[PDB]
């Protein structure tokens, strides 16, 4: 289930998405990853943004006591959230998250996205005439204090989320560099299907993790309710019946086959079950590019209130 990190650590290729609309109760986020662990789910995606690290932290701490797993066999992402950017906070951030998980370790730790937001309590703090109170950081300086937190040993390993090309070779060209990121996590499913930032990716010994691989949440102000719904598509649903499979595991198992790890959240007990069966079944060469054939160029997580500022990653092409 693992692919090879280029800091030489390993990354399961099918990870639990932990992220529900605040009007799912956090009691649920617990209950819904023990679900995903017992499942058979070993990467565990959160943030500090989703505001449920305590409960997934439990419900990670909860697997190990009653023996399910080790430590060593779960693999926990979090992320630097954009009002920590500035390199001082980038240290305290990544320890708020650990008290709250009570783990002493992340094995994996992101720059959640590239533009940095005012420093504060406020997750995206506004004025009262319109916009967000962004903040001027060099990301440059921010990725050097996520080095810091490999060195410290508090992060196994290090990336990004949500970088387009530029400031990923922005990174990569930074004087002193200690390490690559291991990843970039961005947006992938079938009609997003990232394909020459996939490439770049690889051209440089990147791990994609393709989020919103099931067509998204769909929650309302982040993805407009006219979009299509990626799991409804004709294509996906009759190479769901052709191989007795769902639409759901046709469009984890597209990621699986062109090596990129994948993200799939579900609070449901059987989707969750269903979810783990991307290891039982493959698709042909033809297929595969069937499914390329879907590419829409449909992003629904655009993050329009983020636009405005030059390091907004989605202006550029990829
Ligand atoms: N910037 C970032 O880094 C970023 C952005 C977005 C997301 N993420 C991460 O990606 C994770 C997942 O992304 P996402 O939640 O936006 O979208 P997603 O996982 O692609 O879509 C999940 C939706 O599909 C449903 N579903 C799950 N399994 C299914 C199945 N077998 N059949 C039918 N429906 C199914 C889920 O419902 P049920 O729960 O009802 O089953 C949920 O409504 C998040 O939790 C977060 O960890 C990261
Ligand atoms: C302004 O709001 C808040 C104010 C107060 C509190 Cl108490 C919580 C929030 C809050 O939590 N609001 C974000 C809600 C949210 C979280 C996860 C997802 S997601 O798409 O599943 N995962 C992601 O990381 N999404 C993006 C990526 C980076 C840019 C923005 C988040 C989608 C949306």
């Amino acid at each position: 289930q693992c692919v090879k990190l280029n800091d030489g650590h390993f990354m399961p290729v099918l990870g639990f998405g932990t992220y529900a609309p605040a009007e799912v109760p956090k009691s649920k986020a617990l209950e819904a990853t023990k679900l995903a662990i017992e499942a058979g789910f070993r990467h565990i995606d959160s943030a500090h943004l989703y505001n449920n690290e305590e409960q997934v932290g439990l419900a990670i701490r909860s697997k190990i006591a009653d023996g399910s797993v080790k430590r060593e066999d779960i693999f926990y992402t979090s992320k630097l959230w954009c009002n920590s950017h500035r390199p001082e906070l980038v240290r305290p951030a990544l320890e708020r998250s650990l008290k709250n998980l009570q783990l002493d370790y992340v094995d994996l730790y992101l720059i959640h996205f590239p533009v940095s937001v005012k420093p504060g309590e406020e997750v995206i703090p506004k004025d009262e005439n319109g916009k967000i109170l962004f903040d001027t950081v060099d990301l440059c300086a921010t990725w050097e204090a996520v080095e810091k937190c490999k060195d410290a040993g508090l992060a196994k390993s290090i990336g990004v989320s949500n970088f387009n090309r530029r400031q990923l070779e922005m990174i990569l060209n930074k004087p002193g560099l200690k390490y690559k990121p291991v990843c970039n996590q961005v947006e992938c499913h079938p009609y997003f299907n990232q394909r020459k930032l996939l490439d770049f990716c690889k051209s440089k010994d990147i791990v994609l993790v393709a989020y919103s691989a099931l067509g998204s949440h769909r929650e309302e102000p982040w993805v407009d309710p006219n979009s299509p719904v990626l799991l409804e598509d004709p294509v996906l649903c009759a190479l769901a019946k052709k191989h007795k499979r769902t639409p759901a595991l046709i469009a984890l198992r597209y990621q699986l086959q062109r090596g990129v790890v994948v993200l799939a959240k579900s609070y449901n007990e059987q989707r969750i079950r269903q979810n783990v069966q991307v290891f039982e079944f493959q698709l042909t060469s033809e297929e595969m590019k069937a499914i390329d054939g879907l590419n829409r160029n449909v992003r629904y997580l655009t993050l329009d209130i983020f636009a405005g500022p030059p390091n907004y990653p989605f202006s550029d092409e990829y």
